[PDB]
């Protein structure tokens, strides 16, 4: 969604510490893989954008949800998200467990 | 811009450590209060979205830029960026210097 689209009521920013650029590509390819297309149909899901830190040490997902309830239950209570969490945690090259920060969009500076 | 727009070539995620929600509010109000009106017109600037972390301890800015070069030339090398940083670091309740992470968008999942 646009960054200031009013449907975004909740955001998660999830950082995955990795050992280098190869694992950054391998981690992204696993989270955007084709078998994860069920996420697209989760109610309240707006987007998940994976990035590779320029220094090669991390993968960061900026994810847009309609609400904290959509993330925690619609997504979080589905068995598939536990499945996905395990697979991401077992990938070789990870340096530690992912760390998420939860937040609410409060203001945006945009070009006219 | 849409989070997956191909024009987004460079992203900075900037975290400001604060002492609680009242300061989170004031820092977002400062950031969108007119101090960075000038940024809107800068070539390559796509957006800056300020969020309040739900735990009350930080304000995070997810900024989209057309490329790393436009960011360095049009924001980093412009002395008004130091002006901006002086303004945001002047607020009472700001507990440390901002931390930034530079990255490039690599994959995204959008609804369907
Ligand atoms: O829970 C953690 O602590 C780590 C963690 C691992 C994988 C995922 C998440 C996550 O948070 C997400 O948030 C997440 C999201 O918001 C939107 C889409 C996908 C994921 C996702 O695949």
């Amino acid at each position: 969604a646009e960054v200031n689209d009013p449907r975004v009521g909740f955001v998660a920013v999830v950082t995955f510490p990795v050992d280098g650029p190869a694992t950054q590509h391998k981690l992204v390819e696993l989270a955007t893989g084709g078998v994860q297309e069920w996420i697209r149909e989760v109610p309240g899901f707006l987007s998940a954008t994976y990035h590779a830190s320029t220094d090669g040490t991390a993968v960061v997902n900026y994810a847009q949800w309609e609400s904290e309830q959509a993330y925690r239950v619609n997504f979080g209570a589905d068995p598939r998200s536990a499945e996905l969490r395990e697979a991401l945690s077992s990938l070789p090259g990870l340096m530690g467990p992912p760390k998420a920060v939860f937040m609410t969009p409060r203001g945006a500076i945009l070009p006219s």
